[PDB]
């Protein structure tokens, strides 16, 4: 079990969704950080924008995504023109490998144009494929959060009401992957072409409560149930309450001028920060609420 200065100690025996966390935005952009594997020398939740394209429009290859932040190949501070989302992937797999023990890491994956086509080779399928040849056994995913709480994986969403996540000490070593896109529509894709087989938990754009607990906005009420994860920009954080009573974690981003310390007692599991490691409450960057 790890021990750098930056996490609460109580926060190991403390379920995954009763923890709150500083997390990067953006991470991957070289202006944020001289290396995406220094980022967790702060924090243990991350941030790729992925790209099917080299720009908009061209350039694209089966069973690969390019990571940048505007739609222009790759610029980011990952290992490598060849470093690109399975460059960056494995350079978290590398870091784990390297820190055995360590607190769950949170990659959140913001996914930035459409799902291809089979023939392109770049489908929630293929998509899956690459993040499970890269983490292999380190993933923990939406069927084991479901298994442990006794549901099944496309029930999530309401059966995680007054259940607890494992703890940060169970969860020791894991990766745990999410998926955003600005149209909660390309979460809904995702999850009904994968179902319980799925690598990545699906967050969605929230603003109001049927995100958490209906017919989330943009997506089919089947897609809807696998939800164990909110995503709230700025102006909808009220909605972290309603994701802490359901079980849901959620995250919020764009918020940079309210402190760690403000996030917590707005019930929020992952506050995004440009400056991340600026960030802390008493000295901590994990910590139980
Ligand atoms: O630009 C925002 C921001 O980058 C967030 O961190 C992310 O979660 C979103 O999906 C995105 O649209
Ligand atoms: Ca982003």
């Amino acid at each position: 079990q790890e021990s750098p200065a930056f996490i609460d100690p109580a926060s190991w025996n403390t379920p995954f969704n009763g923890i709150a966390q500083v997390a990067c935005h953006n991470c991957y952009e070289k202006q944020y950080a001289n290396t995406f594997s220094s980022v967790l020398d702060s924090v243990r939740t991350l941030e790729l924008d992925f790209w099917d394209q080299r720009d908009a429009v061209s350039g694209g290859s089966p069973h690969h995504w390019f990571v940048r932040h505007n739609p222009g190949g790759n610029d980011n501070n990952c290992t490598g023109g060849k470093n690109d989302l399975e460059a960056c992937l494995n350079d978290v797999k590398n870091w784990s490998d390297k820190h055995p023990g360590h607190f769950p890491i949170t990659l959140i994956l913001d996914k930035k144009q459409g799902w291809s086509k089979e023939s392109s080779g770049r489908t929630p399928k293929d998509f899956d494929e690459l993040v499970a040849r890269v983490f292999q056994g380190k993933l923990f995913t939406p069927q084991d959060l479901a298994t442990h709480i006794g549901s099944g994986a496309g029930a999530l969403q309401g059966n995680l009401k007054g259940k607890s996540w494992p703890t940060a000490n169970d969860l020791q070593g894991k990766v745990l992957l999410v998926l955003n896109h600005s149209e909660n529509q390309k979460l809904s894709q995702y999850a009904e072409a994968r179902t319980s087989k799925a690598k990545v938990f699906i967050s969605p754009v929230t603003n109001g409560q049927n995100d958490i607990s209906g017919k989330v906005s943009g997506m089919s009420s089947q897609s809807s149930g696998y939800v164990a994860m909110n995503n709230m920009g700025k102006g909808d954080k009220s909605w972290a309450k309603q994701a802490f009573a359901y079980s849901h974690i959620g995250r919020v981003w764009g918020d940079d001028e309210v402190s760690f310390a403000q996030h917590i007692n707005q019930k929020i599991n992952l506050s995004a920060y440009y400056r991340f490691a600026a960030q802390s409450a008493g000295g901590y960057r994990i910590r139980p609420f």
